[PDB]
């Protein structure tokens, strides 16, 4: 058995596709990974198992994304360059210790089924964002592109919980096709993969399991900080961001007494404006804090603020190795954007958070945060703007380190931990869905 491993080429797909292969490898499966040429340039190979990587293009080997003439030019360039370039793959490993029998592709990929379909492979999407997402998503494609509120299975949910393409109308209308069209083909499927675990969204895997076969296989997060099954599998090791030297860091933080600092991320892509960033920048200086503030954004930062920093309760960053900092115990709470893999990490970790969610899915995720795992708030925006004041932000995060909320937030967010390595354990149905999908794939 041989798996195909087709990320989206961004960092919040290559490394759930990454720590899935590892736990593919673990179990006895060949695994390569298709990286494009693009991203496998801008990668730095400090590795943390064994790794196989193919390259393919999306059509933007020079530049990236960036350098595309609109968002759903890339996609569709994409297609065809993807297309051919994986078909190759495929053709060349034909003659070889060990063909290649089974695509994971990427759900925002719907493609690649039909090249595994033109070569008899086994398919299976690779969904990255949560159950209770992706449903919904679901929900509006068996529709015709938008949603009955209130959803009859979740009644809960108002407009502000939503994906950001349905609060924010003709918002990436291109992105919004994306995101449906993940279910054109999925019928066709061998079986639907989501990194996620059973016990996390127990109702709304029900639900969607309702429609399609649905593994849950997550979470990703690296074996040393959960099942230790994996004695390889320490951390992230594919990264688009170069590394810092990251023990500056995780020195610092064992500096500070426990639960003192408030750690600041918001993702790989995530960009805020100019008056985000001073709102952002004033809260935050109320506190011991560690925000990582990429190095595309530091022209929005306020006229001298990386000056004002007090070096003796803070610390300002390109980069963080975020796995090793959500896990110190110095951490009290995460300002976090939401992203589906950081909010996984901090539920798994024990860190409660404020919400301070963007676009996509991150609106959803903020309100299973606060509502339904009760393990952080959601910060209040201006409706006009949309953005956060200064004092909204800095409200809710004295919510979560000195309200008494924020001790029973505390506990009810170290649950988690546990039951992810109960699944992750021998007999656990992330275990069990694993060995399923390897039973087909040999
Ligand atoms: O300074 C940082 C910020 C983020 N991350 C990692 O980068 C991923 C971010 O992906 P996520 O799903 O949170 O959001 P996206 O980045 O896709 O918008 C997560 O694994 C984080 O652990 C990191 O390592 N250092
Ligand atoms: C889409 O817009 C969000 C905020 O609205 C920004 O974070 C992204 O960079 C952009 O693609
Ligand atoms: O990279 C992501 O996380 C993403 C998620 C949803 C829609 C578009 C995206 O690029």
């Amino acid at each position: 058995g041989h798996v195909l491993a087709v990320p989206y080429p961004t960092q919040g797909h290559i490394t759930p596709f990454r720590q899935f292969c590892k736990r593919l490898h673990f179990k006895g499966l060949k695994t390569t990974l298709a990286l494009t040429t693009f991203v496998f340039n801008s990668i730095n190979p400090d590795l943390s198992g064994p790794i196989s990587i193919a390259t393919i293009s999306d059509g933007y080997d020079h530049g990236g994304f960036e350098t595309a003439d609109s968002i759903d030019d890339y996609l569709k360039d994409f297609k065809t360059s993807g297309s051919k370039t994986i078909a190759d793959i495929i053709q060349k490993h034909q003659t070889s210790d060990n063909p290649i029998t089974c695509i994971v592709y990427d759900a925002f990929l719907p493609w690649a089924l039909d090249v595994a379909r033109e070569f008899g492979l086994v398919a299976t999407p690779f969904f990255t964002q949560p159950c209770a997402v992706n449903y919904v998503y679901y929900l509006s494609y068996i529709n015709n592109g938008s949603l009955q509120l209130p959803i009859e299975e979740l009644p809960f949910l108002e407009l502000q919980d939503l994906p950001s393409f349905f609060s924010v109308s003709g918002s990436y209308p291109a992105y919004f096709e994306m995101v449906l069209q993940q279910f054109i083909n999925f019928e066709k499927a061998d079986f639907v993969l989501v990194n996620s675990f059973q016990e996390l969204e127990l109702h709304e895997n029900e639900l969607w399991s309702k429609a399609c076969p649905v593994l849950t296989i997550g979470p990703t997060i690296p074996s040393i900080y959960l099942d230790q099954r994996i004695k390889s599998d320490t951390g992230y090791d594919l990264n688009l961001f170069e590394s810092k030297d990251d023990s500056f860091c995780i020195n610092w933080l064992d500096t500070r007494p426990q639960g003192s600092v408030v750690y600041v991320a918001f993702g790989s892509m995530a960009q805020l404006t100019n008056v985000q960033m001073e709102e952002l920048a004033s809260a935050v200086s109320n506190f011991s804090f560690l925000w990582v503030v990429r190095s595309s954004e530091e022209e929005k930062l306020p006229s001298g603020f990386l000056e004002t920093v007090n070096k003796e309760k803070s610390l300002v960053l390109k980069w963080s190795p975020q796995l090793q900092v959500l896990s110190n115990k110095a951490i009290g709470c995460f300002l976090t954007h939401c992203g589906w893999n950081s909010t996984m990490e901090a539920l798994t970790f024990g860190v409660p958070m404020v919400a301070m969610p963007q676009w996509t899915d991150q609106p959803m995720n903020a309100k299973y945060i606060q509502d339904v795992w009760k393990a952080g708030v959601r910060v209040k925006t201006e409706k006009e703007s949309g953005i956060a004041k200064r004092e909204e932000i800095e409200f809710s995060i004295k919510e979560v380190m000195e309200g008494e909320r924020s001790k029973e937030m505390k506990k009810n967010v170290k649950k988690w931990r546990d039951l992810a390595v109960k699944s992750l354990n021998e007999g656990g149905s992330t275990d069990t869905n694993i060995d399923t999908f390897v039973s087909r794939v040999q």
